[PDB]
């Protein structure tokens, strides 16, 4: 997509939680499950805004957990997630670290996601004792999210992909170039 960065809207991710999603780097929250993605699929760094991600809506299925590979189920459930945050390449290796230069991650999986556990996704889809999964995403239609935005945390906030036709698409827009 413009400035380099890789949207896809399927694919093969790995997932973890993170806690603390209130005032996420599109600059809404919103009131349901929702996730971080990494920066190349994101579509800004950080400090710059919103990226095309924002918005957007997933639908997760995990199917292996890379840390405890003799595991073969149950997995969680599938959960649709809206995008609202960033997960920097900064600081974030092992996941969050695809870039133009390695586009894969050190489970070898092209996106990650980062499901909040504020608003209830991660104890949905992670099966308890298990914090890291691989799997699919596909985009899916915003109707298929439940809950509500937050209010707009600062000026330029962006949840605008939420009514975006799937990737390759535009709505909030990409913001400089990915990272390398
Ligand atoms: C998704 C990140 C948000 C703060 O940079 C956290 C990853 O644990």
């Amino acid at each position: 997509a413009t400035g380099g960065y890789v949207q896809q809207a399927t694919g093969q991710a790995s997932f973890t939680m993170y806690s603390g999603c209130g005032s996420p780097a599109c600059g809404k929250a919103a009131s349901g499950f929702t996730a971080a993605i990494n920066q190349l699929a994101f579509g800004s760094a950080p400090g710059l805004g919103a990226g095309d991600a924002c918005g957007r809506c997933f639908a997760l299925t995990g199917n292996h957990d890379p840390y405890s590979p003799n595991y073969t189920g149950p997995f969680g459930q599938t959960i649709v997630v809206k995008v609202t945050d960033l997960c920097p390449v900064q600081g974030n290796q092992e996941f969050c670290g695809q870039t133009t230069s390695n586009p894969t991650n050190q489970h070898g999986m092209p996106f990650h996601f980062n499901i909040c556990e504020d608003t209830g996704g991660s104890a949905k889809f992670f099966p308890s004792g298990h914090g890291a999964l691989t799997g699919t995403f596909t985009e899916v239609s915003c109707s298929q999210w439940s809950g509500s935005d937050g209010g707009q945390l600062w000026n330029g906030a962006c949840l605008s992909g939420e009514t975006a036709p799937n990737w390759p698409s535009t709505a909030c827009g990409n913001k400089g170039t990915a990272p390398s």
